[PDB]
């Protein structure tokens, strides 16, 4: 996954280097001193003209979106629970170790019982169930945890950002037969459509829109 850069430089020399369509342009730098040599190709004027101004050494080659076609310059110079407790303690548990049980066992008399004898990720995280339950009566929530809690997971801050739209939103022959059904009161998409029922005839379709809906 690589690309053939070429880098001209001042003196009239150009080449051909390769290194990846994301290597930071620092390692581009780099890459002159050892691709031409460092005989006088130092990095302090190390600047990668493309297109009039030279390109930096902090960002990804593949920033300037340059072209083969073209060489680069280079410089160098609570409750529910309780009610729960006596729903199943009642059989003739205790208290706590109903609600033990009932904490590991789905809080229900299900496992209970049997405890007793002896953009996904996100959207169903405790966090957005937050951002989407108390939003519902505070809008103003919404912006003040997109920016604590919504701007705590960086999994979804990387498409949030661009998927905030996504986010906040979550014949000649047969119309004889509508001819006739449109004008006798039915409409048409369902009337047209439903007359092909099963025999093309003016019941099964209409026999069973009649009993069906009226």
């Amino acid at each position: 996954s690589a690309v053939t850069i070429t880098l001209k430089t001042l003196q009239q020399q150009t080449f051909k280097i390769r290194m990846e369509p994301d290597e930071t342009v620092k390692v581009l730098k780099e890459k002159i001193e050892a691709e031409k040599g460092r005989d006088a190709f130092p990095v302090a004027g190390q600047k990668l003209i493309y297109a009039g101004k030279i390109l930096s050494d902090d960002v990804p080659i593949r920033d300037y979106r340059i072209d083969e076609k073209n060489f680069v310059v280079v410089m160098v110079t609570g409750s529910e629970y309780e009610t729960m407790l006596t729903e199943i303690m009642s059989m003739g548990y205790e208290r706590e170790r109903v609600v033990a049980a009932l904490r590991a066992s789905y809080n229900n008399p299900h496992r209970a019982v049997e405890y007793l004898l002896t953009l996904e990720f996100l959207r169903d995280q405790p966090q957005f169930q937050n951002m989407r339950q108390v939003i519902q009566q505070n809008p103003a929530l919404l912006p003040a945890l997109l920016q604590q809690l919504g701007q705590e997971n960086p999994q979804l801050l990387q498409q949030i950002s661009r998927h905030q739209e996504q986010f906040i939103q979550m014949t000649p022959q047969e119309k004889e037969a509508i001819e006739r059904l449109k004008a006798l009161g039915f409409p048409e998409s369902l009337v047209i459509q439903a007359y092909f029922a099963c025999e093309k005839n003016e019941n099964l379709a209409a026999n069973f829109l009649l009993s069906q809906n009226f």
